[PDB]
């Protein structure tokens, strides 16, 4: 069986303590599960299953998943369930609902991420007491969310250790944050974000608010972006600027096989050829992309030269450089729209929110086999290859 | 393909603040993937995977699953994600292991579940600021873990429904609850679980403690179950006796295919035969169990009589004799060493804990087709079918 | 022995959440003692103790009293202590002070309040522990501050039982509201305050800014007033606009004998004549200044028609109409430059805000005979008698 | 005028998270008011006002001596007010209250002080919002009420500056602690306590408990002693066994005129002859007692070989042999029933704990004179000086 993606849709990214900064992530989830059933011509009662990846779920309620395919529409005999892969969840999910569709298991899954970063809640373990001193609230955004289990810092520093290894300058990160800020400002003058996007109503005590648009897609320059000052090491070279910032968002697709699609008279936006996921060192977790869009590429049976259109999640300058230095594929192909740096880095919904722009710019453009990827804490990568019709 | 079970193991079900109160939810995993690994003879640098579910990570750190993979032994180059589907979190993730090498993406998958409700923190938005004013800490364990998002009460209050519907005496349920008891002890004294429990060592400040046996299994009489008051409505027929408690442990499995184990001389402890999830009203989400057993039996060819084992999770007295009388099936059959009322019911690991007891259960006395099944907050329920060999 | 008031200073009324949002209260205060001490010509090597009233020290330190009159530069062998009375804390300091030159245990005392409201914190006893459940955090300026201990509602409702009793209207405590707020905007239009109101420089970290304005008093209108809904019972009088506000400031005196200004040349601003404070039920504490001024005046000596200026704190619009009715006196001479209403009510400060301003506005138009009177939270109330020269 | 003692009262000192440790201190201090009016036959009715000294209040309410004077029956016409000098409020209330009375603005005085330490909660700023990042709770009890304001460092670390500059080895701290325990034993076992000790009720959940015996009294040996770690630096003396400890309690007495008591035929506990505080380093607040001894002793024209009972408080060994070093006076005399750390040390209640025990030591062998002192936080020191009738 072969699987391929029927329609797929994206809330805009909004910015930390933003538009979404009051907004539940699985209200956003469900708008992007109504808007690719209505996308696909495919009522919500025919899904089977909905996979959504969220990193930060605490205090949301029983299964965020659930509670946004409910609100969507989808009827109460199908079944839905979360998933955490950090920063890879949102693209695996979409490879986790293709493997039910093809061991026969379901017909139609909603699979995608949501992720509310501004909602994420201050925790504190208090059920044995504290009889005496002072004890800490831990933001659960930067404890499970943003710091690496094992050496303790913030995925800020594991960039650094990338910008060392591959001896990248800070003016070489700052004109790559620069070149993805001009892409995503000139993509969104003309209007091509508009066919992924879904417009979100965010309801507010004075009035509803219709957001539609990006709002951390603004105007860069280079000698602003020269005096930041970095964010992590006291004398590092990553700063607020070259690194994507924190976000809210959600993002989806609908899977179906071929057949089924061609049953329906859909043209589907992509075909699922392949998909890969590898493990690497939690010190340069930036590094993941690369041996796993090689083994998605190998599972494929396709040359990194036979690729068209890439997109590679821009979580820091410093690790973009270097996945685009190793697999030296061509980077005029390389997110040709911009990337996390200037449009947002939702975790649980990145995976998806790249996958959305991927598959909108090769129709849009006529290309045929086309590959995403992103890089995951702890020291991990996910991939996946599709071709079009 | 077809996927077998060629080892399993679990850890000692703590109680509610006891033995495992502040071991992390990961470190219990770290010993069970070392167990399942050393019972089969596999090495740690040949898992290419790691899925254990968890409904209760925040706080933890990074992708508790990675944590608990390497600190097995799993070498980085291998990948470990978590997951949430509640209660059905950790057999789920049995089936989504064995979806990995049924796509040919995988060779050998430890799949389970992990959860510490000891170590759930109390939490808060307050990146906004409360200007004036009381507010409130949300204890995650309830709320995300043990509250209907959809109608707001306690997950007990949905077996007073189940108890409603099906009219479920206080008599008959606390009799199905000192069933119970009684048969976990018959179980325990004669050391019938010994062959599924790994111990655990608490590394204290005082000395270590050695943790292997179930500390929840207690001497219940018919009479001090009646005096009990109840729990969730204050005229209702649910105590503290007769549902189950709130736990800590963990429970995994290695997934591998037959031919592979028939390759490295492994006796499989059985052969997953076919799964099913499907998804029921919220208000009694006790109920699950019956419509997913009958679509797993169905994907299986099997009819209701031909099973020989049967583990269903006990949740609570009311629903898991509305589970027994629907289905049909001899109650002699049905959790042979006693359920959750008396062991315990850690969330994300109760359905890996199930799948253990069945799986020792069929081994020792020769049983040829088996069942194990739980019910899902939010509405839903899994299954899934085990053949001996 | 006879005590007189050789200086006094205040600093600018703070809203809440304002100019001194995160400046702590003894920084407040540190600058009216260094003021008092310039404006009497008298070193702070001289002062014998420092008294002054503060409701809210959660979290400030170890006896911010101490620490006010330290960083104002009062050597180390002088004492320095807090006390609370809540609303009346301020005034009643002020006849403490008095008390310790009279019984001749000192010669010079720094009586006064101080008070930040905005740096009040949320707080929660967490000993024993809190096994599960949500619990509250605990706004201590609402429960330390302005909820009655016995009957457990807020202030606002006690101004509503006294409107009952006297039967005022609503629009008969917006007109007295509205009355203040032009009084309040005539007096610092034209200076009136500058006498009093000594320049407080809040150090941030992107430049100093110069407090030297109360930032309260914006001029209320009576349509608009009119149309606000009220703040406390949910078919009530008390608004936001005829009630006072949640504020920030500090305020003191210089006391000593009056042989002693005599023999340093030093003229006093006035004459302690006498003090009174009487307890009222809590139900009505706003009827507290009512029998605790005519207490005053008759220690005093006078007539209610010997009276030149009357200082009456605005805690609320019914309270203060109750007030004026039962003691007769006329209205004109009663807060001649605005109340609380308009001015802001710091509630450990209060007390000696209302003396501050009737101080400076006796030498301003030659007024002989004046009091200054507060409403207690608690059912009480205290007043004091002071005469020019 | 002269001002006697009628009566005196006080709880057993409860040990941190003991007996009181559910207790509110006004309810422990309602007890200490109804015993010192019962004690001397006078009616509530005829109380002019309360004066408790209280230094941990955030929690309990609004003014919580208003709280404690209602529930011990003194009517609303009374006024009651809080004030916190520390460790010394308990005896300089009883101060303010023969002022209130020198001056002829009050009859009857009930003054004294009361402390929860186990009830002082976790507090934090939360009004701005935490937007990113980690945030402390402080511990109230040691920020308020333990920790210098000026240096940053517990009391304890003072008792280290007092132990070296006065050069006190561990041993002689040690045996000046235990020297306090025997002293302390031989007191109870007597029940030289009895008379002081008013018993309290603790209305629990699981039945009534009753108070009536100091539960800090335990048997000390100088081998236990020197084997305890030191508490506050690394390589330092004071440790938990020559220090006081953190404890509950209340204590009061009811002030009159001498002429008002001959009317009364009440015979009074003694005359209050003199008072003073001064202050000192904060380095070093533990020689606070020494030049405020000095002071009191010259305002009562009496010499140290004049006194013939000595309560100074032990806050620690260290200040304790400093204070009895410098003054000289004969050490059989001082604390002949123990000190604080036997008994304990109620912050805002010592003051008036120690007066207890000093009046009915005094009268129990028909002393003569009598002194008591404390040290107080930030560097300075209370005492007054008593003479039997
Ligand atoms: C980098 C990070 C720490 C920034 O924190 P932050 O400093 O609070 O974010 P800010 O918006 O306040 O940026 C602060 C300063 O940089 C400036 N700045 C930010 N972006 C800029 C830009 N694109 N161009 C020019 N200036 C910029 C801001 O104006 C601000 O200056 P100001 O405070 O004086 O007005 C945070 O975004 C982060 O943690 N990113 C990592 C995300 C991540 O790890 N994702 C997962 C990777 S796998
Ligand atoms: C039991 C529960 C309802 C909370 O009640 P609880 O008060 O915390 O239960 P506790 O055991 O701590 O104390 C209950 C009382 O019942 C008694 N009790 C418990 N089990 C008993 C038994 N088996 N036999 C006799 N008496 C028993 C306890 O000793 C205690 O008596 P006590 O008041 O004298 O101490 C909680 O475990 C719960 O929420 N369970 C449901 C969670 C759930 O839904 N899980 C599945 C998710 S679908
Ligand atoms: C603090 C208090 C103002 C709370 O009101 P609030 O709504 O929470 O805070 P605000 O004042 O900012 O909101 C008041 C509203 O009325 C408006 N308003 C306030 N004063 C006004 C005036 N004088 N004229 C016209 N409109 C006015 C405000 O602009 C605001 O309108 P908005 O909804 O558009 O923001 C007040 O109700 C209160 O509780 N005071 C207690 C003080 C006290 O008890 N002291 C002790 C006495 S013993
Ligand atoms: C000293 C202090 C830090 C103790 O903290 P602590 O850790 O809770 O001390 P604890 O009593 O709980 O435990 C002390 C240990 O020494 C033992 N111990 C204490 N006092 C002892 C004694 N007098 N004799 C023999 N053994 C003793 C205890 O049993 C305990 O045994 P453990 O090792 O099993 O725990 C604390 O009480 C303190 O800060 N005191 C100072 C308060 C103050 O400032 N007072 C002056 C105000 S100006
Ligand atoms: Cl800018
Ligand atoms: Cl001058
Ligand atoms: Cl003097
Ligand atoms: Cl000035
Ligand atoms: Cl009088
Ligand atoms: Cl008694
Ligand atoms: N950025
Ligand atoms: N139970
Ligand atoms: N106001
Ligand atoms: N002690």
């Amino acid at each position: 069986p072969s699987i391929v993606i029927a329609s797929a849709a994206r809330t805009a990214v909004g910015s930390f303590n933003g538009a979404f900064a009051n907004t539940p992530a699985h209200e956003l989830g469900a708008t992007v599960i109504s808007a690719v059933l209505e996308r696909a011509g495919v009522a919500a009662g025919e899904v089977n299953e909905v996979i959504l990846g969220q990193v930060l779920p605490a205090g949301e309620g029983q299964n965020p998943a659930r509670q946004a395919a409910m609100k969507a529409g989808v009827p109460q005999e199908a079944t839905a369930w979360g998933m955490n892969q950090l920063c890879g969840s949102g693209l695996r999910a979409v490879a986790l609902g293709m493997q039910q569709i093809a061991t026969g298991d379901a017909s139609i899954i909603v699979a995608g991420g949501m992720e509310s970063m501004s909602m994420a809640p201050h925790c504190a373990h208090l059920r044995g007491g504290v009889k005496m001193g002072d004890f800490k609230m831990i933001d659960t955004m930067i404890k499970d969310g943003l710091t690496d289990a094992f050496y303790g810092y913030h995925m800020g520093t594991t960039a650094e250790n990338v910008a060392k290894q591959w001896q990248l300058s800070r003016d070489e990160q700052d004109a790559f944050a620069v070149a993805s800020y001009n892409k995503a400002e000139a993509a969104q003058k003309d209007g091509r974000f508009k066919d992924e996007i879904v417009p979100f109503i965010v309801k507010g005590r004075k009035g509803d608010i219709t957001v539609d648009a990006d709002e951390e897609i603004r105007g860069a320059t280079l000698d602003k972006m020269a005096k930041l000052r970095p964010a992590f090491d006291k004398e590092g070279t990553v700063t607020a600027g070259n690194a994507s910032g924190l976000n809210d968002g959600a993002a989806a697709a609908l899977l179906m096989s071929e057949a089924e699609a061609s049953r329906r008279g859909i043209q589907p936006l992509g075909r699922i050829v392949s998909w890969a996921t590898v493990g690497v060192d939690p010190k340069v977790m930036g590094t993941g992309p690369i041996p796993a869009s090689r083994k998605a590429l190998e599972r494929a049976g396709w040359k990194i030269g036979d690729l068209d259109l890439v997109e590679a999640n821009e979580a820091f300058a410093a690790q973009a450089c270097a996945v685009n230095k190793d697999l030296g594929w061509d980077p005029s192909i390389v997110n040709v729209n911009g990337g996390a740096i200037a449009i947002g880095h939702p975790i649980g919904a990145s995976g998806a929110r790249i996958l959305n722009t991927l598959l909108f710019e090769m129709k849009r453009r006529g290309a045929r086999k086309g590959l995403a990827t992103l890089c995951i804490g702890g020291g991990m990568g996910v991939a996946m290859c599709i071709e079009s019709l």
